[PDB]
């Protein structure tokens, strides 16, 4: 049966828990912060679980969540390398870049130093994002585990349209909204987000698209996609979509 | 050519760059603190490498360097994967029991509560090690416990009785070069070559140093390093590590 992994009940666990009961698929609620993650020894937990939607909070939590039934053989949707690639920026830049899609120009410093060099050379206004707007200068100058001392630099872009995030499920995307409103998904947008979902990994993400001058930009990717105003915006069962997918993965 | 990419300068960085130029491989230092990585655009410093050597002291510096190498789609030895999955505890006992190879009991625990469970039902003395980078009883448990991804995490292992020594593998690809006791030489048996490649396989391959625990029940692979340290184990192993993992980067350059 399914296991749904969670610390935190958030209205969007509490769609995907009708959902399931409503679609008779088997599951079980697994509160993470109490489960006992040994290796070697399954918990008495995971007793019959043969798949599981990792849905904490947390994204710590998740990641060692989603590593362990890894461990234990038990397919987790969203792997390790999808949570981790997704819950870091540079790690999902490195991945748009690999697979050649676009993203605003993007670069990263380890010191102090280096990050005036980039948003210098960069010119302003540019953006600092933590890796897990700075108007001039003097702005920059004030505001200056794996991810001690990085900086997380970005292009300012200049958007003639909204910002579009774009629920993928598989080679599948199934809705997608501005930023809220439903956005119609076209060939361009469906086919990116696609293969932007593909770049880290690939699974259930939600893709934030920029509509930007130089045309379709992937700002960012997420692991771990909140939907709960989205299904009455798009019309769209995402959670029964999500569902069914992880179900899919069983074994 | 090779490059080697470092921030601060060790005898084992030292000795690297004496290997490489005795040897005559073609090579080049780069300080990355002070390398502009801009995707879509290639560094001068990088011009001209074809494989690069990750030998920062920073784990956060050398994994975003070694990601940005893929990205320019450069060679690096230790991948990023495999840097991550060594610089972490949990990854890396994660990766050794999907390899199926023997550890100490591990577990782990995402709050403090849950940690004073497993530390009970694992039974004391326990050991309690920071997921990057002896509990007695419950109440010095309890202490320890007070006292990015990694919020709030609780690395466990179970207390190991050593009836041996430990032991340092140094590996460089398929092959176990040198291993040292904890320092005196210790050579190297086909026992402790195989686990040591195997355990290595088991976070992705490269360049490690594998360090194991002769337990009661055996050898046990208690962690595997990324950037292996090993100015001292030149001398006392009598063999050449710096040039060893020189030739092994060398021959992915493409």
């Amino acid at each position: 049966m399914l296991a749904i992994l969670y610390d935190r009940i958030r209205p969007d666990e509490r769609m995907l828990f009708e959902r399931a009961e409503a679609l008779g698929l088997p599951y079980k609620k697994v509160y993470v912060p109490a489960l006992p993650m040994v290796l070697g020894e399954r918990p008495k937990e995971l007793e019959g679980v043969t798949v599981a939607l990792e849905r904490c909070v947390s994204q710590s939590r998740g990641l060692a969540a989603a590593r362990y039934l890894t461990a234990l053989g038990i397919p987790v949707v969203n792997r390790p390398e999808v949570i981790e690639a997704c819950g870091d920026k540079w790690a999902t830049s490195v991945a748009l870049a690999k697979a050649g899609l676009p993203q605003p120009k993007t670069a990263l410093a380890t010191d102090r130093e280096e990050a005036l060099r980039l948003m210098e050379a960069f010119g302003y206004p540019v953006v600092l994002k933590p890796v897990i707007x700075x108007x001039x200068x003097x702005x920059x100058x004030x505001x200056x585990g794996f991810q001690h001392q990085l900086f997380y630099i970005q292009e300012y872009v200049e958007k003639p349209g909204r910002d579009i995030r774009v629920f993928v499920v598989g080679e599948r995307a199934i809705a997608a909204i501005y930023r809220a409103e439903n956005c119609p998904l076209t060939e361009e947008v469906a086919r990116l987000s696609v293969k932007a979902a593909e770049a880290v990994g690939g699974g259930v993400v939600a893709v934030d698209l920029f509509e930007s001058e130089r045309g379709l930009l992937v700002n960012e990717v997420n692991h771990t996609m909140e939907f709960k105003n989205s299904v009455h915006t798009t019309g769209v069962d995402i959670p029964g979509e999500i569902l069914k997918y992880a179900w899919s993965l069983a074994s």
